């Protein structure tokens, strides 16, 4: 190992951010506080300079942006509540404002996080599993944390996955999220601005080991079109990819990468097919330095290759 991997969490929480290839990396050392790695032409950070806060060990960590001027990191407090870590160009690091309402959840929730697509102002919808194993959705909409929409019953510890885009030819956003029922089947989950939430599940896959991590993005929007990619940890110890292309719905599903067994994943993406696009990004461990953390590259010129094998700090 070197001393740097070892002071990341073995199965550490993974988030990621970007502004197209401007890229954060946030996880969790083995003290509990949440650090960020970065890449501005090159990797840097993730010292124990570059921490943002602290979480109860073994947190759940999510993070989303609006480019790279606002970042919002959500993890629980040692109080099984949610938190948020927030970043705004000119102001730096604070602690953001949904801590005030210390919203309790199961201690063994997972997060997920969105800023709401193509919005005036700045929307955001948190994803996370209460204490009867129902998803809820706590949302910002510029004047207080308010509990939103109650999805369902999930798997107590299920992996959450989501993603906002806004299609052209609508005049508001759209919502998807995936998680994992208590049959084993993986599910997504949909709102769209003219029909709400749709009220049934759709399968993505059909058994997942159980509370397996589930990490989502989405690219390309157009006039009712999307692309979307849903990754998770199989029964074979590696990253699964289900795609969503438009025109061919969910057609294709496949593994990735190696991974250590119970690794948690993240994703960004940017660009699309229509400017020699998309880029993808997941992180992840794979047992490199032991508990390093790596990424895996997709893009148009070379396809799927191992991106950075150790990210700062290893
Ligand atoms: O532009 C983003 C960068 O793309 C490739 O160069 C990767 O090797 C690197 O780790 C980073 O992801
Ligand atoms: O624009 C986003 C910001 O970039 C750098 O300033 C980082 O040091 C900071 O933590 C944040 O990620
Ligand atoms: O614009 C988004 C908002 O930014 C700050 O006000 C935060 O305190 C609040 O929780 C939310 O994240
Ligand atoms: O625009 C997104 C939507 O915003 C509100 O209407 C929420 O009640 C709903 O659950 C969803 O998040």
């Amino acid at each position: 190992s070197t001393p740097g991997a070892q002071q990341v969490l073995f199965r550490t929480g993974i988030a990621a951010v970007n502004s197209t290839n401007h890229l954060r990396v946030y996880f969790q050392d083995v003290y509990g506080s949440i650090r960020e790695s970065l890449y501005e032409g090159s990797w840097a950070n993730g010292t124990e300079k570059n921490v943002i806060g602290n979480a109860k060990l073994g947190s759940p960590v999510a993070a989303t942006s609006k480019e790279l001027k606002h970042i919002r990191v959500y993890t629980l407090t040692e109080g099984n509540t949610l938190q948020e870590f927030a970043y705004d160009s000119g102001t730096g690091w604070y602690n953001g404002g949904l801590g005030g309402a210390k919203f309790q959840v199961a201690p063994y929730s997972c997060i997920a996080a969105v800023f709401l697509a193509g919005t005036d102002a700045l929307q955001l919808r948190i994803y996370a599993q209460k204490p009867d194993n129902t998803i809820q959705e706590y949302m910002w909409n510029g004047d207080g944390w308010k509990e939103g929409t109650n999805l369902g019953g999930a798997l107590p510890g299920t992996g959450i996955g989501a993603t906002s885009f806004r299609y052209t030819d609508y005049n508001g956003p759209s919502i998807r999220i995936w998680f994992q029922t208590d049959d084993l089947k993986l599910v997504q989950r949909a709102y769209d601005p003219h029909k709400g939430w749709y009220p049934d599940l759709v399968t993505i896959f059909d058994r997942a080991p159980p509370r397996t991590a589930i990490a989502a993005t989405s690219f390309g929007a157009g006039n009712s079109s999307i692309y979307m990619r849903i990754y998770f940890v199989n029964s074979d110890n590696t990253i699964w990819q289900v795609c969503w292309d438009h025109g061919k719905g969910y057609h294709d599903k496949g593994t990735i990468t190696p991974v250590i067994q119970g690794s948690e994943v993240a994703i960004i993406s940017w660009g699309s097919f229509a400017n020699n696009g998309p880029d993808l990004r997941l992180y992840f461990q794979n047992g490199t330095y032991i508990s390093a953390v790596s990424e895996w590259v997709w893009n148009r010129a070379h396809g799927s290759q191992l991106g950075r094998s150790a990210l700062p700090p290893a």
